[PDB]
């Protein structure tokens, strides 16, 4: 509360470390469904159904331009990429499997880097 603070966690490396995680996600072989925004002119249903589209290139631009106020808002956009994927794609599809694999990969890197 006022004049009552928990000990200050060192957050000075968060930017760099979120960048590294995102590089590793970008270079995974199963990243291909997630590298670029879904083309809303060419994919029927996407625009209406997915209220908040997100992809790796859009996270990379937000990160590089100081649009993430803290590491939680960064994790929320990465998870949004996978939650979108699950909303639109069957589990038993190449893209559906890609999303589950990438989510697992992300979550482990997140815990190992920060928890």
């Amino acid at each position: 509360s006022m004049s009552v603070k928990k000990p200050k966690r060192d957050d000075s490396k968060d930017l760099a470390l979120c960048s590294m995680i995102l590089t590793e996600m970008e270079t995974h072989e199963d990243a291909w469904p997630f590298l670029l925004p879904v083309n809303l002119k060419l994919v029927p249903g996407y625009k209406k159904v997915i209220k908040k589209p997100m992809d790796f290139s859009t996270i990379r631009e937000k990160l590089s331009s100081g649009q993430y106020p803290n590491l939680e808002t960064f994790a929320l956009d990465v998870r949004l990429v996978f939650d979108n994927c699950e909303t639109f794609n069957e589990d038993d599809s190449d893209i559906g499997r890609a999303g589950h694999n990438m989510r697992k990969y992300f979550e482990k890197k997140w815990t190992d880097t920060f928890k």
